[PDB]
RNA sequence: GCCCGGAUGGUGGAAUCGGUAGACACAAGGGAUCCCUCGGCGCGCGCUGUGCGGGUUCAAGUCCCGCUCCGGGUACCA
């Protein structure tokens, strides 16, 4: 050990001794009792980013503690290599997606290696190798066998000009990204699985997911959007199909003034031929892009059709209208406005000037007044024929069931949750094993033929994916005829919804899983992500372990037993507008910026010479090219000195502007432990250790070493508020500076508090502390090592602080024993000069006082 | 727009069940790697202070109602 901390010689030296050793390289040992510590795995984009390295050493922390209470640690790392980004950095560099791939993950493995992650290596998975993917393939064509799986048409991007598919992330400004040209609506036939059949499985079991926390469950509930309501049937004059539409308030049924109906629905179509008006609205609406946020965002429009739809109860005559704010995807393409009492609807009734029935009498028991908005609230019926005077409850049943009885209407459970398309018309993914026969029909890719391997080795003009544009790769043979398998490849979320279960058995070839080992792992005890994948990701996460159970793979119900969405990392975006409107981003680091007095940024130039764009603050990524890489400051501090900033700086579930502000900290925090390991172990062999034959100072300093370690192990394993913990052990090294190392029971203290001390930054910092441990002649590796229990009778207090309040305010502080009474704690109290100075002369109302803790004094 | 969260000294953050506001660090100034000072306004004291406006309470950063700004998701970024 040399006195100087010096990371590049110990670190290195540490990460090879994990790897020979194979220290984090587990089976399913049935004598340890298991933990699986799961972290999201990575999209190998080129570099890792501080969003990364924040993710897996949260998952670190876990794992290197979980290991050293003595538990069987599965920390697994892989990569969901598949992806759009590939595609774009292919084109553009001129190579093809998968060595481009592979050189990233490489790339990347090293930058995890030198970080110190104690993973599972030789459970390595890349999602974009057969090996993987065979099985999803295999999956996939038993889903449709059950009926899970179902093809319809859907909305898409579409540039009409290059004849391609674009991403929503792809359209700019509701324009097309690499040409001069506007994007538009193409309904395109797709494959569908039928997430909305476990739907109520999904929405009830979150209330079993107590570990769970409640903003993610809340939002899944949010999007999922149980709903129960009626459908409603309705004839149309002259038209020949009827229109059904679904409501949540069949009670203002009879206030339906008109019928509002999206812009792809076949009554606007079929109205369009006639109608010249309403055939450039729904060309207009042609350019909405497929987006929830550009949906409602825009002004609220629509043209009358000409029709009239027959109002079931009243008898009348109500136009039929198109409008662009009904979605399509959404209950049945049409609903039934009641602008009386829906702020949307009044709105869309007071521009075109519609009718505006009032049917809901207000809280007070009369007519309301719609002069300037709707009343949204429930009520009372009132000029609603039959059913005035009723409730919520008996008018949405009586209404109800007189359309049930007329044969025009029946209730109906509707979701706002969707089915998952999963059909993506790009190149890098897993292709879709589907099989259009010379017949016509369409059946699975037979099991002999399967997998259906994605050719890695081609050349993309960047227009046209290379499977679609070859003609040869289509071409199969099966049952005795000729047929063309699908080119469209899977959706990335396909690979990144089961690999937590592969990575129980990733080299398993007789099959999906291997149900001894798998059971034996899952379901997982804690799983590390960002909150960005609350829900979409997670949402088929445990979608995808549902099916696999009902396939006999798994016993559990639910994946992941405890949910950790760490706050995103954010930074500094800018962007500068090409010469063909290309947006070419550009990092904070080439970024030269002029600051404003509050702190927000005014001016933004690059190196070159080009006015930025300042967009904001947003997550690090490759796409808006905002990513802060570690490697930098690993080689300058140390990995360690990263790992704990990260943890120090806020808590994991909050977010966090990145600054490189405060690294110092952690820096200088590392050479102090260093530096009292250093003087202490100079010293030689420490004396046994006699417990009850100290001074106050000893005991008081022992008190605080085993509450120290009572905070660390409450704060990481129940909390998971590390900073604290961090804050904590930073409290008690500052403590261990000044005690006094002469005797020997001072140094058989300093032994005991330094091995706590190394043990508790062992998870944070596992180089630095590997060394120390054996520095201070503990038992073996520090990663084998138990973790410290703090012992009770050490930390037994005999006063405890009473803060001394007059009207909420504190005047004094005092210390009392901990059995006294409240007279007790007046009486000493009273005899502050402080306390006793805004006494004179008044009244003692009310005295409060919290036991042990605080005494409040409500004068008058 | 809708769903979910956030805002505390120059800066990141602490206060775990309504009960000492600013632990622990960064940056800054001053002294000799180590020590001192450090929310604001006028002292070994007094008032005030947790984005903004009301309210409940003996007591609010914490609970309630109404805003402002900022982030995440919004179904083809992963
Ligand atoms: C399961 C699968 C669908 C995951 C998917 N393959 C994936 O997300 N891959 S990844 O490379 O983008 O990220 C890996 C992990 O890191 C988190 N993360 C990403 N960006 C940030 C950020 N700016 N700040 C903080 N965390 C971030 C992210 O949530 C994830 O847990
Ligand atoms: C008195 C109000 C509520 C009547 C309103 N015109 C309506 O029927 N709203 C529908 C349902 O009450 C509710 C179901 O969650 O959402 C409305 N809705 C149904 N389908 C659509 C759709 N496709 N687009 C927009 N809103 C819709
Ligand atoms: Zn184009």
């Amino acid at each position: 050990m040399q006195e100087q901390y010096r990371p590049e010689e110990i670190e290195s030296k540490v990460q090879l001794h994990w790897d020979e050793k194979r220290t984090f390289e587990v089976t399913e040992d049935e004598s340890k009792e298991k933990y699986y510590c799961l972290s999201m795995l990575p999209y190998p984009s080129g570099r890792l980013h501080m969003g990364h390295v924040r993710n897996y050493t949260i998952g670190d922390v876990i794992a290197r503690y979980q290991r050293m209470l003595g538990k069987n640690v599965l920390q697994p790392i892989g990569w969901d290599a598949f992806g759009l980004p590939a595609e774009g950095a292919a084109v553009k560099n001129n190579t093809a997606p998968a060595p481009w791939t592979y050189d990233n993950i490489a790339y990347m493995k090293n930058q995890l290696k030198m970080l110190g992650f104690g993973y599972d290596w030789s459970r390595e998975l890349a999602t974009c190798t057969p090996e993987y993917y065979r099985w999803e393939q295999k999956f996939f064509t038993e889903l449709y066998k059950k009926g899970l799986v179902y093809k319809k048409t859907s909305a898409v991007n579409w540039c009409p000009n290059d004849q391609t598919v674009l991403a929503n992330e792809q359209v700019i400004d509701g324009c097309c990204w690499r040409c001069d040209t506007k994007v538009e609506r193409k309904e395109i036939p797709q494959w569908f699985i039928k997430i909305t059949a476990y739907a109520d499985e999904l929405l009830n079991d979150l209330d079993k997911l107590d570990h769970w926390p409640d903003t993610v469950k809340t939002m899944q509930r949010n999007w999922i959007g149980r709903s129960e309501g009626v459908e409603i049937t309705f004839n149309v004059n002259d038209y020949d199909n009827t229109l059904t539409v679904y409501t949540t308030r069949p009670d203002a049924f009879m206030g339906c003034t008109y019928l509002a109906v999206a812009a792809g629905h076949p009554l606007a179509q079929k109205a369009a031929e006639n109608n010249p008006e309403l055939a450039a609205f729904i060309d207009e609406c042609r350019n909405t892009k497929v987006a929830e946020a550009e949906m409602a965002t825009m002004e609220k429009k629509g043209v009358d059709t000409g029709f009239k739809a027959v109002h079931p109860l009243t008898g009348e005559e109500i136009p039929v209208w198109a409008a662009n704010f009904v979605l399509m995807e959404y209950g049945t393409g049409a609903v039934m406005a009641v602008p009386g009492h829906d702020q949307r609807d009044y709105e869309f009734a007071s521009k075109y000037g519609l009718n505006i029935k009032p049917v809901i009498l207000a809280a007070d028991g009369s007519e309301p007044d719609l002069s300037q908005q709707a009343l949204t609230e429930k009520g009372v019926l009132f000029n609603s024929g039959e059913f005035n005077g009723l409730d919520h409850e008996a008018a949405f049943n009586a209404i109800a069931d007189k359309l049930t009885a007329m044969g025009v209407g029946e209730r109906k459970v509707n979701y706002r949750l969707r089915d998952w398309g999963v059909s993506r018309q790009r190149y890098w993914g897993a292709p879709i094993p589907m099989v259009t026969l010379e017949d016509g029909t369409v059946m699975p890719t037979p099991d002999d033929q399967l997998p259906v391997i994605l050719p890695e080795d081609v050349v993309m003009d960047g227009i046209t994916s290379p499977i679609k544009a070859d003609p040869e790769w289509a071409k199969t043979t099966v049952n005795g005829m000729p047929a063309l398998r699908e080119t469209d490849t899977f959706d990335t979320f396909m690979e990144s919804s089961w690999y937590y279960a592969r990575y129980t058995c990733p080299q398993y070839k007789e099959g999906m899983l291997d149900s001894e080992a798998a059971n034996y792992w899952l379901p997982v005890d804690i799983y590390i992500g960002g909150i960005e994948h609350a829900i979409m990701h997670l949402l088929y996460f445990r979608f995808f372990h549902k099916l696999m159970r009902d396939a006999g793979m798994v016993n559990s119900d639910e994946p992941a037993k405890q949910l950790l969405c760490q706050g995103m990392v954010l930074a500094d975006a800018f962007y500068y507008v090409g010469e063909n409107g290309e947006r070419n981003w550009v990092s904070p680091v080439d970024a030269i910026v002029e600051r404003d007095e509050k702190g927000r940024i005014v001016k933004a130039k690059d190196a070159a010479g080009h006015e930025l764009v300042y967009t904001g603050m947003s997550k690090m990524s490759k796409s808006k090219n905002n990513g802060i890489d570690p490697q930098v400051m690993v080689e300058r501090y140390g990995a360690d000195t990263v790992r704990l900033f990260m943890m120090f700086a806020s808590p994991a579930d909050m977010t966090l502007e990145w600054q490189e502000s405060g690294v110092e900290g952690a820096n200088r925090f590392l050479k102090r432990v260093w530096k009292l390991v250093y003087e202490h172990t100079a010293k030689g062999d420490v004396a046994a250790l006699n417990v009850d034959a100290l001074t106050e100072n000893q005991k008081a300093l022992r008190r605080d070493v085993h509450k120290t370690i009572a905070k660390v192990t409450d704060d990481i394993g129940r909390r998971q508020t590390f900073n604290t913990a961090i804050a904590a052990i930073m409290e008690l090294m500052n403590k261990l500076a000044k005690a006094p190392t002469d005797g020997e029971q001072d140094r058989a203290l300093m032994q005991e508090a330094l091995l706590a001390v190394v043990r508790m930054l062992n998870p944070f910092t596992p180089h630095i502390c590997f060394t120390l441990w054996q520095e201070l002649k503990g038992e073996g590796d520090i990663d084998n090592a138990p973790w410290p229990v703090a012992d009770e009778k050490a930390m037994v207090e005999d006063s405890t602080l009473v803060v001394v309040q007059v009207n909420g305010k504190v005047r004094a502080k005092i210390t009392v024993p901990v059995d006294a009474t409240e007279e007790q704690v007046r009486e000493r109290a009273g005899q502050e000069h402080l306390v006793a100075k805004y006494l004179d002369g008044v009244t003692v109302r009310k005295v409060i006082y919290v036991p042990g803790k605080l005494l409040n004094l409500v004068v008058g």
